[PDB]
């Protein structure tokens, strides 16, 4: 009936297969204490999938003025309607357009803005919050997540949750781009993928997925969701250990000088959010550094877990709709502390 768990990354990725098992934490616990991100696949089976499609966003929100950022150059696109992200996220022909004439691949900025979800979105919110996997740490009123109850010597994270929405990177070009760059974040996250849009129109792109997966560095496993199982997979991240933030800012100074940028030897590169380490650099890091990091690929319905404090970066292979939401875990409370 469904084993409990099984392993990825070569048995160093805990991946949960019941997202709303009351003995899941008795798994978890141990994994998290090492401060290892997890893998909890299953959830859109629990969501209500008419909510999280893009024809809806388009329909009940279409009039909304937002910016975009063309993932390709960094370029942002100010002050447009939302249906105008909405309408291509799926259909080839009706994206913006660079110069070039190609279609652009866009993501939408900062949409629902701020802590704007809860009030915009109500059913949304709900559909979420009662369904995300690990609730006593998850929940806003969870019993393991401190949030709530720390005084003003903590940062503490904004009420979420946060909706991520982007197209997909195509080319072989597009391989060394990221959707988000290289950043941490001093809390801990739950990340979840709520809708795969696959396109039509340049439908036929099936084959580029494959080398960015494998050239990724995917394991054998990774592999076997596609071929054996036609699992829709969303996007490709990169995670390092909290301990090995500062081995990363030395790779990226060190390049950022070979490349004849001229920065303080202080300045803080995963910080700044404008790294993102392709396969050249991901081999130079392990190389040059000892550093190894965990290649996960996010189908459809699994859920993510940052630790705080954790180097991590997102590659979509199509479209995707991700939502998110922050949470302090007693586990890694110091990485939010403001002093020492
Ligand atoms: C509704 C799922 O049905 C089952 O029979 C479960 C499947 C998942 N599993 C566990 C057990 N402990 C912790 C986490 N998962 C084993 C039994
Ligand atoms: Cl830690
Ligand atoms: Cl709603
Ligand atoms: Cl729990
Ligand atoms: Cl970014
Ligand atoms: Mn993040």
């Amino acid at each position: 009936s469904m084993t409990s768990h099984s392993w990825l990354c070569d048995g160093r990725l805990l991946c949960l297969h019941d997202p709303s098992n009351k003995n899941n934490w008795k798994i978890f616990r141990e994994c998290w204490k090492q401060g290892q991100p997890v893998l909890v696949s299953g959830v859109h089976k629990k969501l209500k999938s008419e909510l999280w499609k893009p024809e809806a966003f388009s329909q009940e929100f279409g009039d909304q003025d937002v910016d975009l950022v063309n993932c390709r150059n960094c370029a942002i696109i100010s002050d447009v309607k939302v249906r105008d992200f909405w309408d291509g996220f799926e259909i080839i022909c009706k994206r913006l357009r660079s110069e070039d004439g190609q279609p652009m691949v866009l993501k939408l900025k900062d949409w629902p803005p701020g802590e704007d979800f809860r009030d915009m979105m109500p059913t949304r919110f709900e559909d979420l919050m009662e369904n995300l996997p690990l609730p006593e740490y998850t929940k806003r009123d969870g019993r393991l997540n401190l949030a709530s109850r720390l005084p003003s010597y903590f940062v503490r994270p904004d009420l979420g949750p946060k909706m991520y929405n982007a197209y997909g990177l195509i080319t072989a070009e597009d391989r060394r781009v990221g959707t988000t760059n290289l950043h941490l974040d001093v809390s801990d996250a739950v990340n979840v993928m709520v809708y795969v849009g696959i396109p039509i129109g340049e439908g036929a792109h099936d084959e580029e997925v494959l080398k960015t997966i494998d050239e990724g560095d995917a394991d054998e496993v990774t592999k076997e969701r596609i071929h054996d199982h036609k699992e829709k997979p969303g996007a490709l991240w990169h995670i390092y250990a909290a301990k090995d933030a500062e081995k990363i800012r030395e790779l990226l100074r060190k390049v950022g000088e070979e490349q004849g940028q001229e920065n303080p030897p202080d300045h803080d590169p995963i910080h700044d959010q404008s790294w993102y380490l392709d396969q050249t650099l991901r081999k130079r890091l392990y190389e040059e550094y000892g550093v190894q990091g965990w290649a996960i690929v996010q189908f459809l319905g699994d859920a993510v877990f940052i630790p705080a404090g954790a180097p991590h970066q997102v590659h979509n292979l199509y479209s995707c709709i991700k939502v998110a939401e922050d949470f302090v875990s007693p586990e890694h409370v110091k990485h939010c502390f403001r002093l020492t």
